[PDB]
């Protein structure tokens, strides 16, 4: 019903689920409670809840509030379950990218490491933090599936979810695998970074949540097609925006420290275009960027690389692509009959995702 | 139908599933194919397939071959899906315990690390191996769920699987969390190590596979109870046997190098009893064991710790517990009507699991 009120509903569904696990986790033991509490806080103090939002929009675009005989609570739990996949993805991503900060706060492995300092116990706290976090992510992923399966959605509705759900989870992990193979090979092709955006972000963040929601409502293939097309375009633009924010955005907007993508050495489309341009502009600048990415750590060294990147003209090219993709994404909403209210919310979601931060 | 022929059927179901993923993985890109190939080999050159075996036995104990109108292929895929959970568990366990060898061959993270030496590319190969393996495990876990959900089991059968399936996956990850919290706190209580055996092994390896199989067949609560009781006892004994093998077993039997549990410093019931005994016997020996576990690496230093452990009398106490649990586990098969052939196979499975290696 509302873009700003929906995340609170998501938090309620999640709190309910986490509470329901407490006795089983307790029966295993108090240290598992301590581990799950770190997952609980990471999940409950979440981001914008963009993925459940899109699932809910997809449900409403397919006219679920009028036609669907699924229980409301069941649909909301299915939408909210995506936050557990997100938890898995982010916790594991942060180990892989070895980041210290997520959402303005310490990453789960960093936070578990700081619990081992207060205990003064046996073993390396850094490896222990990583260890607990691998398992915390596994638990989150297992709980995503449970939250969907035990939602109370009918057997018919659950069977309809398969295409979106099967698609999404392979696509996100596949995209994350492609990402780190680009980081290891120091890759500079735009087209391979494009594939990462398509699978690791677009499918997972926008296209498949919409598909999932529409499928729960029993949406027609024509409705689903338009939503998937919207999700592809807006989803890629969303990632391109986050790439720009990961370099040029204030820490208050991103959660991370300024230019953390340079620290991590992420192989964005921005970087690929920047290196491509700097090879034809200033060999000294290209070399400066190449030596910097994935190595430098001081604020001053990040800023120098960043200004070299900006001086290529790459940022403007990314901005143009964002604008083009936002425009074509929005246009797909006019290809089918969608209720006025939902179309308006889908438009504002897109604009907020790609342009308005 | 057969204990020795069933693992080949499992391999066939798995090969079929993995082949079916190839186009989706290819659409993402060639490096994801390379990553999945490492998971494919790890899964296809598997162990004894004990978990699908027990699921199949549970199905047959509930008289599925006579009464069930589920497709045979669907039941076998559900049984085989447990190998993907195992893959997830083992790949992630090997990162956490930092082991180099699994099943006589290099661990997935060690093998991915050796692929980065042949490429001579950017970044630390050790962290990259761990990185790919975290995601390889995530993919395995996601594929376990898919293989079950898309098995072709009816909506009725899938709804019946929930208790075993929900139970198992929380219990295994929970048990793995409790395990590393015992390793970090250098814990020496028998009762906390018991809980790890109960949840990380018994539930996951024997009790819940049996429950899953019986549930697919629509087994009565009385049949399921007897199988769960058998699974509890035999499952704990199975872990206790593997603890003894992890110290006193030949590498040809275990896959790992001799006494790798001492290298890893695993907090087994054997070690807890050994330290408890050595405190009342020889303070020098207790201290020798305490300084050794999780630290020493040379064959000679492992053997010294091992002989100190054996000299406590702890091994004999574990052997007695194994024998007691095997006897009470087998007895539970007589508490309900189970077909003669299946009861005989359940007996031989138990004996092979706890005594006969
Ligand atoms: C690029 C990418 C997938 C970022 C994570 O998404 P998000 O910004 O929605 O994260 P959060 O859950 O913190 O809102
Ligand atoms: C699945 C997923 C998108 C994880 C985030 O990857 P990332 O490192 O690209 O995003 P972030 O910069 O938010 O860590
Ligand atoms: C203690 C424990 C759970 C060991 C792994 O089980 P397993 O011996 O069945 O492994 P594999 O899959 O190699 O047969
Ligand atoms: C889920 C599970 C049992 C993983 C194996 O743990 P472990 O380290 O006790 O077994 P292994 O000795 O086979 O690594
Ligand atoms: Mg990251
Ligand atoms: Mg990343
Ligand atoms: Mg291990
Ligand atoms: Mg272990």
């Amino acid at each position: 019903l509302d873009l700003d009120k929906f995340p609170e509903v998501v938090r309620d569904r999640l709190t309910q689920f986490l509470d329901a696990q407490e006795l089983t986790i307790a029966d295993i033991g108090a240290p598992v409670t301590d581990a799950v509490a770190h997952l609980r806080s990471f999940v409950l103090n979440g981001g914008k809840r963009i993925r459940p939002l899109y699932a809910w929009a997809g449900f409403l675009a397919a006219q679920g509030h009028k036609n669907s005989s699924e229980k409301l609570e069941s649909v909301l739990d299915a939408a909210a379950s995506l936050e557990f996949i997100q938890a898995c993805a982010l916790i594991h991503d942060d180990i892989i990218d070895s980041s210290d900060t997520r959402r303005g706060a310490p990453t789960v492995h960093r936070a578990v490491e700081a619990d081992h300092r207060a205990n003064n116990f046996e073993g390396d706290p850094e490896h222990f933090g990583v260890s607990v976090s691998i398992l915390a992510g596994d638990m989150a992923l297992v709980w995503a599936e449970d939250m969907l399966q035990d939602s109370g959605l009918s057997a018919e509705a659950l069977a309809r979810t398969r295409d979106a759900w099967r698609g999404m989870r392979t696509e996100v992990i596949g995209g994350q695998l492609l990402d780190i193979y680009l980081e290891s090979h120091a890759n500079e092709s735009v087209e391979l970074a494009d594939s990462v955006n398509r699978f690791k972000t677009a499918a997972y963040t926008i296209a498949r949540p919409l598909h999932l929601g529409a499928s729960i409502a029993g949406g027609s293939p024509q409705l689903i097609d338009a939503l998937l097309h919207y999700g592809h375009d807006i989803g890629i633009a969303f990632q391109l925006r986050d790439d720009l924010l990961g370099v040029f955005g204030d820490p208050a907007i991103t959660g991370k420290p300024a230019g953390d993508d340079i620290r991590e050495g992420k192989r964005t489309v921005l970087l690929a275009l920047a290196l491509q341009r700097a090879d034809k502009q200033s060999p000294e600048a290209a070399t400066a960027i190449r030596a910097g990415v994935g190595k430098v750590t001081s604020p001053e060294d990040i800023a120098v690389i960043t200004e070299h990147i900006r001086a290529t003209g790459a940022e403007e090219e990314v901005e143009q692509r964002i604008s083009q993709l936002t425009e074509s994404g929005l246009a797909h909403l006019d290809d089918v009959d969608i209720p006025d209210e939902v179309r308006a919310q889908l438009r504002a979601l897109a604009i907020r995702s790609t342009e308005r931060r």
